[PDB]
DNA sequence: CAGCGATAGAGAC
DNA sequence: GTCTCTATCGCTG
């Protein structure tokens, strides 16, 4: 389609959110984002999604990304 | 050209 | 000053 915008909605079995600049997996085939994946995978063990937010801090960036 | 992993940085008190 | 959490970068095919 010319559309090109959206057109498959991935989603985190985790978390649920839908913005993320990266999308992570779970050795078990399961789809995390960004957070999800780098973080559960890191700790091993679960802990409250209370951490869940709608903002993420943006970082800096290159002299110039292609 | 795009996607990913690992490491390091920054913030608040 | 120290600690924790998260994101981006660089590299390869
Ligand atoms: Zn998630």
């Amino acid at each position: 389609m010319k559309n090109g915008e959206q057109n498959g909605p991935t989603t985190c079995t985790n978390c649920f959110t839908q913005t993320t600049p990266l999308w992570r997996r779970n050795p078990e085939g399961q789809p995390l984002c960004n957070a999800c994946g780098l973080f559960l995978k890191l700790h091993g063990v679960v802990r409250p999604l209370s951490l869940k937010t709608d903002v993420i801090k943006k970082r800096n960036r290159n002299s110039a990304n292609s």
